[PDB]
């Protein structure tokens, strides 16, 4: 089957270089690919599974020996099937697509496919067999581990040292068929420790008393006249009071059976805390609150309360009240514990002051709630002791939680990961032999949890575990010293000097990435939980809150981060740092490790001596190769796979777009693209001369406008802190880690906006003039509007349009507890951002029926003869219809003698005659620069301005008039700092003009035009690509084939 010539001519032609820039060379593209997490893991698979091939090779078991032969046979059969189906599908040109859509993604060779699928099969099998057995044991000396250790033997802190995750019949000095378990128990105890290290997986024994529908009746608690038809939930939380007659063990009865003897559920020998299942409404028991999905799989009020207990052990918990076990309110309902004293810290929801002079509660709630209200309190055995039990109410009722072993492996110095691993191994041993108490059930499988967390990094984590295994030369009891695994442990030894410098950094940064991702969920989900209690206050439904209480956790005004809740993850990044506020520490140690990955990847690619192999027949990729590696073929294919992932990735596309910015010398004079810092600092480097004459602060406002446009699109706007907005904006900017991520969408969009802002600023605003001309019109007034919403209407003459509206629409939380308004040049056709009230007052009700009220109405024409030159310019009937309606229904100018029945000539003739005979010079053509509301006044006379009124709300609006008589007048002298040149920029100041230009730059049409200018205005032309994976990845608007 000779392939047809059409596809052969039409297929991509591989070249010597991937692209034609100084950052797209082999030594740079391979380094960047090895820094890409997904690409790096695709490489590590091919550099890690050759290590695990040796274990299958020297293994005693006949089955494991035959696994390699079976994998090769299955690979041959799969190749036969692939060839058969490709032939039956493509016929004439099947070989071309066999090399194109299969081999290129695989390594570019027939044997490349077999070295991919076999090398993945063996690593998958080795991954499965690590966790195929349970090895948590209490090891006795001279008889081996006891088949069933006794309860009193293992439930001791001093006896934790004997729970070491060791196999049963493994002898170092013997060739045992099942000696391979000595491998897994060594790797598992490594992987498990990673699980103990990164996830910080504390166990919590918790009891939840679900929300109770009150048989007493909600009217007793929450009156219907204010709260109609309550439903059992957090906001209306009620439990039937404790009665001794009914023989119940849940609700207040369960809380009485529980809190009376609360001190007796901590097994002080084991330091663990075990609370009975029957005392909880659900199945009850213990849950694993690891760092990753504890704010995902469970309620935020639950996970955050567990964190509060976590730091309560470590004397780091803040904001919560403390009361002893004996002080618990068990006779009354449970909620009475939370009505804490108000007289004079602890963050208490004083609902008496919150609801003001409105009756929201009734009966016992009204009498109690005076007395503040909280959500979480700390209950402890003794006044001198530290809080071991935490009581908090969430979505599904009130939970009493206690971390078990917290006094053991969590102290003021931080988390003790060795003790934590020992304690969780003790719990896993408890579950292994059914040695738990009869009144509790262990829904706790540590091996399943470590397997599920480790399976995310199925390649990096296993490789790092092996490296740390071979990094411990002082421990002779590992499987490395077993003579059965002498060469296998040598294979792990042949990968330290080569890759470990890179893999340690990659692991230490990926774990930090996951830790930052998980700790972002803290401030994300706490805000999500607090969202309805802000919605209620927004909708004037504050009374719906009822029993809603603010959590004790403090937030950062300057950062928008929960510091104490971040300590739970700081106790992770302080552990992965030693391997080999949390916000500041992680932001420092992510860049200090990203530079380490840069260095390690560059050294690894250097030491590999990478050269480009010529591509095979019908190939469309630029493959690479190496020879300075322990297994040259697998390392070459690993680099091939890492490239196949990076070239198709959006990181390389954003790198190409980054290079297009690199080329533009005009833009690079004002920015430092790699540094993402505005250039020229502050001085005379190019200052002052034409061609975008402005400072570097003059670009900070463009950046701030971009940040505000991004902030307005945020799903939640309180995850970034609060007061004003100049701080929240830089916090949002930091949150993007743009300088740490130069090959992201978040940076190409930022730079696209920045060159949109410059492409309106260059050539003496040659494109800003065009945008304004195509936006403005002569028959419609245009304004620069500073419109603020005043919920209250009016020397006590402070301007309200220049006073910052902190927390507008309650966007930075709630106020009661814990020159602005600019819209740019807004016209009638584009008045979406303006409120309908002010937009109608400007572009449809300029001169209201209630003098200077006509000033600026026909300023859209600017001069006397201008509207005369436009009225006779009408050719058709509808063209005059629009003008007449605008002059009457919009510009409210009285018309005399006009007739609809007139012909085309007389139609315009009557209007021209009446315009001339009515305006034979009321400052109608003057420029209106002042306040518009219920009345109209100038800027100077703010003492006589009536705010616009609409639907009970008020508006304060400043408008500066803009016509085409100043759109054309912006030119070379438009960016000068001088005040006398303000007429050269729409009679604006420089800052106002640049803010308007930035708002114009946010236009998608402006950005598209400026980006096409960037690509077309390239000194070297469009970037060429020699690899198809770089051509298909990014559109032809940026890259061209050779």
């Amino acid at each position: 089957a000779q392939p047809t010539a059409s596809t052969v001519e039409g297929l991509f032609k591989p070249s010597s270089a991937f692209a034609d820039r100084t950052d797209f060379s082999l030594s740079s593209i391979l380094q960047k690919s090895l820094i890409n997490r997904e690409s790096f893991n695709q490489y590590l698979a091919m550099r890690l599974a050759p290590v695990l091939r040796t274990f299958y090779e020297d293994n005693y078991d006949t089955d494991i020996k035959e696994r390699l032969n079976g994998f090769t046979a299955d690979t041959d059969n799969a190749f036969v099937s692939q060839e058969q189906n490709l032939r039956n599908q493509f016929r004439e040109n099947y070989l071309v697509h066999l090399q194109t859509d299969i081999f290129d993604n695989t390594g570019g060779n027939q044997a490349a496919w077999k070295l991919r699928d076999v090398n993945n099969k063996i690593i998958d099998d080795f991954i499965s067999r690590i966790f195929a057995k349970n090895f948590v044991e209490y090891v006795q000396d001279g008889v081996g581990p006891l088949t069933k250790p006794t309860k009193s033997l293992i439930e001791n802190t001093s006896n934790f040292k004997n729970i070491k995750l060791q196999p049963k019949f493994v002898n170092k000095n013997a060739k045992l068929k099942i000696n391979n378990d000595a491998v897994y128990a060594a790797i598992q105890d490594k992987l498990l420790d990673q699980f103990i290290t990164n996830e910080n997986p504390n166990l919590v024994s918790r009891v939840v008393f679900t929300n109770e529908t009150p048989v007493d009746g909600f009217d007793n608690y929450f009156n219907t006249k204010v709260i109609q038809s309550p439903t059992p939930s957090y906001q209306f939380q009620v439990f039937n009071k404790y009665n001794q007659q009914s023989g119940g063990t849940k609700g207040a009865n369960g809380f009485n059976l529980l809190a009376s003897n609360l001190k007796s559920y901590k097994n002080d020998q084991s330091k663990g805390i075990d609370i009975p299942n029957k005392f909880s409404s659900d199945s009850g028991g213990k849950l694993l609150l690891k760092a990753s999905d504890m704010f995902d799989t469970f309620d935020p009020s639950f996970s955050a309360a567990f964190i509060q207990g976590y730091l309560a052990l470590q004397k780091k918990s803040k904001g919560a009240d403390s009361k002893e076990v004996d002080s618990l309110i068990k006779d009354k309902s449970i909620i009475e514990n939370f009505f804490v004293d108000n007289n004079t810290t602890v963050h208490k929801t004083d609902l008496v002051k919150i609801f003001g002079d409105k009756d929201v509660f009734a009966g016992e709630y009204k009498q109690q709630i005076s007395k503040a209200v909280v959500d979480l309190i700390e209950v402890k055995k003794d006044s001198s002791s530290q809080p071991d039990y935490i009581l908090s109410r969430g979505k599904d009722g009130i939970h009493l939680m206690a971390v078990d072993g917290g006094s053991h492996y969590l102290t003021e110095s931080g988390r003790d990961v060795a003790k934590q691993k020992k304690f969780l191994l003790f719990r896993a041993l408890q579950t292994k032999y059914g040695l738990v108490d009869t009144d509790t059930t262990y829904d706790f499988k540590l091996f399943d949890e470590v397997k599920k967390y480790f399976d995310t990094n199925r390649i990096l984590f296993l490789f790092e575990a092996l490296l740390d295994l071979s990094s411990d030369t002082n421990n002779k009891d590992n499987f490395l010293s077993y003579p059965q695994f002498k060469k296998f442990a040598d294979s792990i030894k042949s990968i330290e000097k080569d890759l470990k410098e890179l893999v340690q950094a990659h692991y230490k940064q990926a774990v930090f990435n996951e830790t930052a991702v998980a700790e972002n969920k803290v401030t994300l989900k706490l805000a999500e939980r607090n969202q309805p209690f802000i919605d209620n206050e927004r909708n004037n439904q504050i009374e719906q809150n009822g029993l809603a209480a603010k959590l004790p956790y403090e937030q950062d005004a300057k950062t928008g981060h929960y510091n104490d809740l971040g300590n739970y993850y700081k106790d992770i990044i302080d552990n992965v740092d030693k391997k080999g506020n949390f916000s500041e520490e992680v932001v420092s140690k992510l860049k200090d490790n990203k530079k380490k990955v840069e260095e390690a990847a560059k050294k690894h690619v250097e030491a590999l001596k990478v050269f480009t192999i010529p591509s095979p027949l019908y190939s469309q990729v630029i493959l690479v190769q190496t020879k300075l590696s322990f297994t040259p073929e697998s390392t070459s294919l690993g680099l091939n796979l890492a490239l196949n992932n990076y070239l198709t990735s959006t990181e390389l596309q954003n790198s190409i777009k980054l290079s297009y910015f690199q080329e533009d010398e005009a833009f690079k004079k004002i920015i430092d693209i790699t540094n993402l810092t505005f250039s020229q600092q502050s001085g005379g480097t190019g200052g002052t001369n034409g061609n975008n004459n402005l400072t570097a602060d003059n670009w900070k406002i463009f950046k701030e406008t971009y940040l505000l446009d991004l902030f307005e699109s945020q799903a939640q706007k309180s995850i970034f802190g609060h007061v004003g907005i100049e701080g929240v904006l830089d916090t949002l900017y930091s949150s993007l880690n743009l300088e740490e991520r130069l090959d992201s969408d978040d940076v190409i969009d930022y730079l696209s906006y920045l060159y949109t802002a410059h492409w309106l600023l260059k050539d003496n605003l040659k494109n800003y003039k065009q945008s304004l001309q195509s936006k403005l019109s002569r028959t419609s007034n245009a304004f620069l509007v500073w419109s603020v919403d005043s919920e209250k209407n009016k020397d006590n003459n402070s301007d309200i349009t220049q006073t910052e509206v902190k927390n507008p629409n309650f966007v930075f939380g709630s106020s009661v507890y814990d020159r602005y308004g600019f819209r740019g040049i807004v016209t009638s056709s584009t008045s979406g951002s303006l409120p309908e009230a002010v937009s109608r007052r400007l572009f449809k009700q300029f001169v209201n029926q209630t003098n200077n009220a006509y000033k600026g109405a026909l300023f859209s024409f600017g001069s006397m003869d201008n509207l005369k030159n436009i009225i006779n310019g009408i050719q058709t009937q509808t063209e005059f219809d629009a003008l007449y309606n605008h002059l009457t229904s919009d510009l409210n100018i009285d018309v005399t003698g006009v007739d609809k029945n007139k012909t085309l000539t007389e139609q315009k003739t009557s209007l021209t005659s009446f315009v001339d005979s009515n305006f034979k010079q009321k400052d109608v053509f003057s420029r209106f620069d002042g306040y518009i509301g219920d009345n109209k006044v100038e800027e100077k006379n703010y003492t006589s301005y009536q705010f616009l009124s609409d639907g009970g709300k008020y508006h304060a609006t400043f408008v500066k008039q803009v016509n085409l008589d100043d759109v054309e007048k912006i030119g070379t002298d438009s960016l000068k700092q001088e005040d006398s040149s303000k007429d050269k920029r729409l009679n604006l100041s420089l800052e106002e003009f640049l803010a308007a230009i930035a708002l114009e730059a946010l236009d998608p049409n402006n950005q598209t035009q400026a980006i096409n200018a960037l690509i077309s205005g390239n000194k070297k032309g469009l970037v060429k690509v020699g690899d198809f994976r770089i051509f298909s990845s990014i559109s032809a608007q940026w890259v061209r084939r050779f």
